[PDB]
């Protein structure tokens, strides 16, 4: 019975940000989510998320990283929820043996980002609690840091709803019916129509995009993290222990300083179980790798934080073949915007993506350069399920 200007399916990290940007402009928006964001069934829980500017995944992400940072500061001033803490972000690895470290330094140089460069014992000297080999080098970004992801989504939601946005919770979208001049969604709670559609279902994009005649390789991964009882005199944000993302022989790890004594949080990025969001086991510890992969890191590089496991969380990445995002219009429907495959590193950009999605939905174009996120790029292996 009711139409909308724009309908956002999946009101999570990207969708809720888009909802806020749309509502902010008086655009009558309906956001539909299978749950009640923020929640623990998607990819945004775990309390915290790292934001980096000097981007090791590729220096082309910097502009979006910087715009997103400015938007996070703006959100901080608009809500009572805590949004960002400037812990700084440390990146280290074996000298000359880390592509991630190399690209980070290059990204820094190329965009004139403020960073500190140090090696070996200088790393251990500066940050009691971190022990790396003499052959290790590092780049520290003082001004990037940590975002409180659940708070971000919560704030964007409260703000969007206050502006008129409608949020239909616990309602899973089951199908799509797209037309030349309108879009329609089917749910158990009723059907809804609008002029434009934004699709941002996270891990579920790998299962439901086929409903839009899109055949794109997207693989969901089970990715856990653990909070460990740590030596507060070394790992507390209060004593300036930084957030970090590093690359050692067996891969890439990321962590957060202890906030208010919650313990240092650590996650292993490189490995994760291939899963389906509908059958994934969300209990931490069911796989021996969950806790063992983390402690193996701590015992070697941050021994003082290898205490009791205080809490474990299970979350998901949705990877593309090239690990770059998908942000573009549906190849056959200019009134349909797709946001998918953030491959484990998209939260920091959610504020900026919200803006991009808003622009694409309203005008079919964006001021941002998102060519590398094209849904038609060859490295993606995208195609229609039947042309
Ligand atoms: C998992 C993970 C990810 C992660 C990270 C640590 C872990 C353990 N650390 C990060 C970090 O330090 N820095 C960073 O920049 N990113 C980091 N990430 C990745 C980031 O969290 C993800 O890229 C991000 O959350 C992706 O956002 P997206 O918006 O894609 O996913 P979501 O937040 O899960 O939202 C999807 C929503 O859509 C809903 N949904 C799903 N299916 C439906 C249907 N059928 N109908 C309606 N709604 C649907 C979900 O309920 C969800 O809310
Ligand atoms: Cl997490
Ligand atoms: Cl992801």
């Amino acid at each position: 019975s009711t139409h909308f200007d724009v309908i956002v399916v999946g009101a999570g990290s990207m969708g809720m940000a888009a909802g806020y940007q749309l509502a902010k402009q008086g655009v009558k928006t309906l956001l539909v989510d299978a749950f009640d964001p923020p929640h623990t069934n998607g990819s945004h829980h775990g309390d915290t998320r790292i934001i980096r500017h000097a981007y090791g995944e590729g220096r082309e992400y910097v502009p979006l990283a910087l715009r997103s940072q400015e938007l996070w500061y703006e959100l901080e001033k608009e809500t009572h929820h805590k949004i960002f803490t400037k812990t700084g972000v440390l990146v280290f690895g074996p000298k000359g043996e880390s592509a991630f470290v190399a690209e980070t330094m290059e990204a820094a140089k190329e965009h004139s980002l403020t960073v500190d460069l140090l090696e070996g014992d200088e790393i251990n000297k500066r940050w009691p609690g971190i022990t790396v080999p003499e052959n290790y080098n590092a780049i520290f970004e003082p001004n990037s840091g940590v975002l409180f992801s659940e708070n971000c989504i919560r704030a964007y939601r409260e703000l969007a709803e206050a502006r008129g946005a409608k949020v239909l919770t616990h309602t899973r979208v089951e199908d799509f019916d797209i037309s030349p001049d309108s879009v329609k969604i089917e749910t158990a709670n009723g059907s809804y129509t609008a002029d434009k559609l934004i699709v941002s279902m996270g891990a579920w994009n790998s299962k439901l995009l086929s409903k839009l005649n899109l055949d794109i390789p997207l693989q969901p991964y089970r990715q856990v993290v653990g909070f460990f009882e740590s030596d507060e005199s070394k790992y507390s944000n209060d004593i300036d222990f930084p957030g970090f993302m590093v690359e050692v022989p067996n891969g890439i790890y990321y962590g957060f300083p202890s906030f208010g004594g919650c313990g240092l949080k650590l996650g292993y990025h490189t490995f994760g179980q291939k899963i389906d969001p509908d059958t994934i086991n969300r209990e931490f510890g069911v796989y021996p790798e969950d806790e063992s992969n983390l402690r193996a890191f701590l015992e070697e590089y941050m021994p003082g934080a290898n205490g009791e496991l205080k809490r474990g969380a299970v979350c998901m990445y949705t990877k593309t073949l090239d690990e770059h995002f998908i942000i573009d219009l549906h190849p056959e429907h200019s009134n349909v915007v797709i946001a998918a495959g953030f491959s484990g590193h998209g939260f920091k950009f959610s504020s900026g993506v919200g803006e991009v999605l808003s622009q694409l939905a309203l005008t079919g174009k964006t001021e941002h350069d998102i060519s590398i996120f094209s849904i038609n790029r060859p490295a993606l292996k995208e195609s229609l399920q039947k042309t």
